[PDB]
């Protein structure tokens, strides 16, 4: 098997002399064939903050990673890397990674404090932002890397386990693993897009930490996978939180298309920053369009049932409340775990979590109302248990009263009394 | 490889127009092909306890799971499911599962508090006993599911290392994994019973928890495998606590019979509840003989 | 897959009638085909301590392990093992290991206090020095075993997990695990179609996994040496979540440097042991990659962090010989920094948990930390030379001794970087503040 140089949201040349090296929420990096050399261009979306620049590549960089403080470049064959800080205050630096026979650099990543290099033999070389080496580690062959601050999300491949992932932190003291080569349930690729899968065998369109620090991956099945409870090894689950193919279908008014595609950039709380690609090819082109936003949706929608109700896609309030309930539940659980362990990063997480818990109960109360409407006392009671706020429990009682369900009211009041008794302890 | 819809102790149609959807210590569920539709029958072994019933299946369910409180039905292609409580006091509910192109429901399971659906793409959708969704999880492709109270025992298939199993609790706190895609020591299948191995490629005749909460599996090699000490990841062993081929041979005085086969229902502490099949086929037909027991 | 009888640094017969059963820092065990029987010879490197002897093998032992107090022999097929103490105090003893249909003994190991037998079905049978059996354990199929005192490093293989390793201690009552079947990131052999006529094909038929040897270091750290000829050491094995496999020696690279930057095809390394910072080995000269008869005198190869690049090495040598491969002091300082950092981290964990064993480790660690700061100060100087105040400060933070911080300040003063000096002095103050809290 042949390992290929990976970079987040990178595109292949195809029939052109240009492609994108890497791409995320910060900006995009492209490279153009200049006779015998290359012309690399580093661009940004926040034009105010950073200044777009370009330089001549005499090495043929095929690996790249972009963050808010700098850009990392890599040559998969010669093993030469270069880190270029965005500001001119900090100097560029260059190293050459030792490569054995047939060994290739497969993926690189960088944070403001760390520089990461992974190879096909499983060499994990790490540095600080200045190029000072920390320790050389031997792991499974690495196929994709991403990082955030001091933490690293790595994807490995072999002939045995197939695809696996590791989650680690490169602290000031030592390297610690949260997860070590656990199964990665991302669907592998199974033609006009053949150029892409020769360029990207795994079909990993991109991978990244969320804005709140949760590992995410976006495969050829165009489904965003988020890792839940990664801090508790026995509770770790991969969650499909967005079927982009479905959203496009819904945006297209229930029509099947073959010319609209999603290119993942990042995940900010509940929104997928991306590029909407219009054309036959699934990867973005020149010039790069303006980034779009796609709110995440739990894969609980059925096309047939959606079509029936329309007779952009309109969603029935009952069905939408169920998805909103699940979505809120997941996001709430995740954000709480974040605050319970790592604290705040942006300054609005507490406010977000509060509104998130609010949306949870509101959507849950809608389902509760429908259950009362259908005289389903049992299902309604189960929904009431899942309520968070005591004010929502109160609201549930009043809804039950309007529905004239006295048997339900007493049992919900039993819940309230029980929680009030826990308050006494 | 072909992902065929699985259910515990389920039998194929064959040349007949009827089969068993699923079958355990509680009862047996049949389906009969009519002019255009199907007729599903839910029968029990303790007639004094549950009321047998039947209905017209307009959807063509090929997935079923049975417990002491209700029956779960599933359609592998349209992704439709239906849960029917045994008691009339509780209402039936129907729900459709999202399915991508070529994605099929491969196995369903239910307890008095949980409803489980697994697909060939590794989607793990869980609900309570009323249909309220709890979480959608992405795992390895699921081929077989079974559950008991809050615990779940799933069998998965990898292109690379074949069959694996997971064990987890879907408690009110969070899904906790005891075992995550560890090796499944079960022996794959090596004819008259060729219809069966097309119906079930993985040869897993049935699977269930014991009365004391241990995952059991019954393979094509007809050996009841028991997972002991799964709470202790270091000491976990699979134990062949019953070779049914030996026990039949001993019942026959010491002669090799080719017209007797064991069909697993459950494991109740000390005995294996089963169905002794008399015929050329390894799977029971109509009528269903009285349940037997095999001392461990 | 077919499991083959493994022994540390064992060689195959190949196209000869003799080979080595096992090989380490203590000595070597060879066997010669004697018509219908075999002639086993046990030799030592410290000729003063032990006396070389030999005996006739009517069983056909293909498994062996050597320690300082005795030698263990094993027959992979019959399951017969024999432990022969070097000294006459304790008698030799023999047992027969129960083997099911097709079950083979795959690896044996022995310390002065423990004897271990591993099978192809994953049976882990252990005994004391007198042959008193412990509890029998069922694990993954074992491919390689090594042990030291009461601790065992075992390598397992399956079709599922692939290659894994376990780290354990054989207490007085029962077996306790430090690590249980975690991933073993050793590169497997890559065999072509031209290799079917290669002279070294016989080795990979004899040793499919390509494990040339495995052992605990002199300080008790697990090491393995695969077909990629790279020494892997397991760091932080006491802390499961911090466990790392570290490549600390590319022997192919060292030979290249020893050959003055010339590519060779006739020099190979055969691993014996790891002593602190030095790899004890046999330098094999010839077409085959394994040693033959007569055996050369053992060589020493100091470990080097794989951070050197051939192209950059050649370039610097042209400017040196214009004025064996010569290494530029700036480039050499980085490797020495990394190497010292690793060795220091390891030895510290060793002393903090197991204490001393030889009696001079604290002196060793002390000099080691000294070498650490000294090499680190060279990088700091170069950083100051390039006016790179940021890079210098990052380097300054990694300094250990406060006296080294002082050294950094004086270097900064000589470089006329007053802003750096103040910031380095802030470190001294900060460390003073953390010590009081």
């Amino acid at each position: 098997f042949r390992y290929m140089p990976f970079s987040p949201a990178g595109t292949p040349f195809g029939f052109t002399d240009r492609r994108y090296l890497t791409m995320n929420e910060v900006g995009y990096v492209s490279t153009v064939k200049n006779s015998e050399q290359y012309s690399i261009t580093v661009s940004f979306f926040d034009v105010g903050r950073f200044r777009e620049y370009h330089f001549e590549d005499l090495f043929g960089y095929d690996l790249c990673f972009l963050n808010e403080k700098g850009t990392l470049f890599g040559q998969s064959k010669t093993g030469q890397i270069q880190y270029r800080p965005h500001d001119s205050i900090h100097s560029n630096w260059t190293k050459i990674i030792p490569l054995q026979a047939g060994e290739r650099i497969t993926s690189v990543a960088a944070t403001p404090v760390r520089v990461i290099v992974g190879t096909s033999l499983g060499y994990f070389r790490s540095f600080n932002q200045f190029g000072v080496p920390f320790a050389v580690e031997k792991t499974s062959p690495i196929v994709a890397l991403t990082a955030q601050n001091y933490r690293v999300f790595s994807v490995h491949y072999s002939q045995f386990h197939g695809l696996s992932y590791s989650l680690s932190e490169l602290g000031t003291s030592s390297k610690r693993y949260y997860k070590r080569e656990c199964p990665l349930p991302m669907s592998l690729p199974n033609d006009a897009n053949l150029d892409y899968y020769n360029f990207n065998p795994m079909g990993i369109k991109s991978l990244f930490f969320s804005s709140y620090g949760d590992p995410c991956i976006f495969g050829s099945d165009n489904t965003l996978l988020l890792l839940s409870k990664w801090r508790s090894p026995e509770e770790s689950k991969w969650l499909p939180i967005l079927d982009s193919n479905m959203e496009i279908w819904k945006m297209s008014g229930g029509k099947e298309t073959t010319d609209i595609h999603v290119w993942p950039l990042a995940l900010a709380y509940d929104t997928l920053n991306c590029i909407l690609v219009k054309g036959k090819h699934i990867w973005p082109e020149f010039p790069l369009p303006l980034p779009s936003e796609m709110e995440i949706r739990m894969p609980v929608f059925v096309k047939s049932k959606l079509l029936e109700e329309n007779k952009e896609i309109q969603i029935p309030v009952s069905m939408a409340a169920e998805e909103e309930y699940l979505r809120s539940k997941v996001l709430s659980e995740l954000l709480t775990d974040t605050l319970e362990n790592d604290g705040e990063m942006y300054g609005n997480e507490n406010e977000v979590l509060a509104a998130l818990n609010g949306a949870y109960d509101k959507a849950l109360l809608r389902l509760f109302a429908s259950a009362c409407s259908d005289q389903n006392v049992e299902k309604a009671l189960s929904l009431a248990h899942e309520l968070k706020q005591d004010r929502a429990l109160t609201a549930a009682v009043k809804i039950s009263e309007r529905a004239e369900l006295p048997s339900l009211v007493k049992k919900i009041n039993n819940i309230r009394e029980a929680r009030y008794e826990q308050q006494l302890k």
